């Protein structure tokens, strides 16, 4: 049990990287691994890695949950922040076993909606057991030389004391990278999904198969080892999702750009208005326009830092 | 983490009994309740109960996990071992959510084989970390008043220094009476896969989302908590055998023949399932009132021997 994420991760971190139970090689990724691994966290809303060696960045890991929440099986919208995903797409357009928001959204048994069905179980028996998003799916082990099978299980939501409880069940994690990434984004979508709801946020459970550092991120790993998140506002959130989600992909695009003044001007709760403004300063980042400072000073501290952190030239 | 099933049973029954973190009822099932709950068992194929006070019915644990083996929806078969299963049965004759057989062998979301698929990945890359079988199905939420929900999410299988690893993940689990035939099951398929593989046998792990005692138990548990080594399936290919096995189960249970002690040794099969077809037919012998036969009793592991003997007292005590 960990108060954040960050104790969490380090803490499994430096077991899995000074204390391994084994040393193999899945797929040829030469790696060390601990078997059935989990942590638990009471406060899921402190969901981010501070630790500036680790370099961790905010900018990403809000666009993969709203990513997920779009539904978007598309490599261009997330390639745009992680380049390196380019590497598990087969077609050079698409992700399949790494993209969850059609997993959630219209999942490949039946195209069915599991997120509404999680919040009517829910809504009618609020005692459920039954509230799991299931992610896997039977066929992508009968795919030849498949490069992109999902690593997510199901995600789970129960209702207890009138908050949100969430549990992601993984088969495989990689301890260093994809946690990072993966424990936002289920804690993102437990604390949307408890706003929808009027809940409170409860506890969050990780539980994995295989945890694991890959030995191509030891040194990595091993400088992080020698080295408040803002809460989502109250009620249903999707009106809000659905104007980001219009601004994403015209910042990512260069079909627009907003100044400092003109975020602050947005008809938008504060909290997403900072979401906006990450994608207007990736967008002075990737399209080589003239970084604001300004809208650097209005982030909330723990966005500031990793921005400073990720792109110093630009912001530091 | 604990040497043998029992061990990891009873400690996780004196958990949720004395320290719940939750008293609710889903529908309408009122409970003590732990959230995230899980172990680690060292030696999988200890994977019975012997506490007199629970018990613990191994020929419904065998029932149960070749009828999954099987690939069979049917009620007829499971209900013979176990009357009660019949409530989670909308049609009277099947079972969905409680039928894992189907899940395994020929899962709905595309008809597909994933025990084959598994042997296969892990043939291909004995290192692989995506060895899963899939037994939840997204399609199962989509309709209202249903009345048998998969609770088992996933089975994983991993290789690792030539021992076949099994992993458990569960949305729920009874924590006093399912998870003693869940784990059972399990840690058989687990094995058997092994034994296919030509592996040696590692770690099982269990974890469970909502672990739980039903109030309606509790008296149950409280007896068994005021409260001999499992045989090993042999090495190879046990599908042949499995078959022949099935076969028996089912001549047993129609009682359309019977088998003496004799006839039990003379059968084709290897002494360990041997021991399984005759309990199939100690078990024809209550259902069918027909004479307990003190000779089919004696030539039984130990561990059979007594589950019978608690069990069915008046035939086998
Ligand atoms: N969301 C994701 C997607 C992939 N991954 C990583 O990618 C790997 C995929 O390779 P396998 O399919 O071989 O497991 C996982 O084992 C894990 O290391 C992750 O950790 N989180
Ligand atoms: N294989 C199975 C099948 C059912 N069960 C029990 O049946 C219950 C089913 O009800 P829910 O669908 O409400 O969970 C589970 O919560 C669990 O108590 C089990 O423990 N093992």
């Amino acid at each position: 049990t960990f108060g954040t994420f960050q104790d969490a991760y380090l803490s499994q971190l430096r077991d899995i990287y000074h204390s391994p139970e084994f040393r193999n090689a899945p797929r040829g990724q030469a790696s060390r691994e601990r078997i059935g691994a989990g942590f638990r966290l009471l406060d899921p809303v402190q969901r981010h890695i501070s630790v500036p060696a680790r370099r961790a960045n905010v900018v990403f890991n809000f666009a993969e949950a709203l990513w997920y929440l779009s539904g978007s099986d598309r490599l261009d919208f997330i390639q745009y922040y992680a380049p390196g995903i380019a590497a598990y797409s087969a077609d050079g357009r698409t992700l399949r076993g790494t993209a969850y928001g059609p997993r959630i959204f219209r999942h490949p048994a039946g195209g069915v909606n599991q997120w509404e069905n999680v919040v009517k179980t829910l809504t009618d028996d609020p005692d459920s057991k039954r509230a799991v998003i299931q992610i896997f799916d039977p066929r992508e082990l009968a795919v030849a030389d498949n490069i992109d099978v999902a690593c997510t299980l199901a995600l789970q939501f129960l209702i207890r004391d009138g908050l949100l409880c969430g549990i992601g069940y993984m088969r495989a994690n990689d301890a260093f990278r994809g946690a990072v990434s993966d424990v936002f984004s289920f804690t993102f979508l437990q604390e949307f999904t408890a706003r929808y709801l009027g809940l409170g946020i409860g506890t969050y459970h990780h539980v994995v198969g295989s945890v694991h550092i890959y030995d191509s991120d030891a040194r990595w790993a091993e400088r992080v080892l020698d080295a408040g998140f803002p809460a989502m506002p109250d009620g249903d959130n999707w009106p809000h999702v659905r104007r980001v989600l219009e601004w994403e992909e015209r910042l990512r695009t260069n079909a627009a750009r907003l100044s400092a003044d003109a975020l602050d001007a947005l008809d938008l709760p504060a909290y997403w208005k900072h979401v906006v403004a990450l994608f207007e300063a990736h967008r002075q980042v990737r399209h080589e326009d003239t970084p604001d400072r300004a809208l650097l000073a209005a982030l909330p501290e723990v966005y500031r830092q990793s921005l400073a952190v990720k792109w110093p030239g630009h912001f530091g």
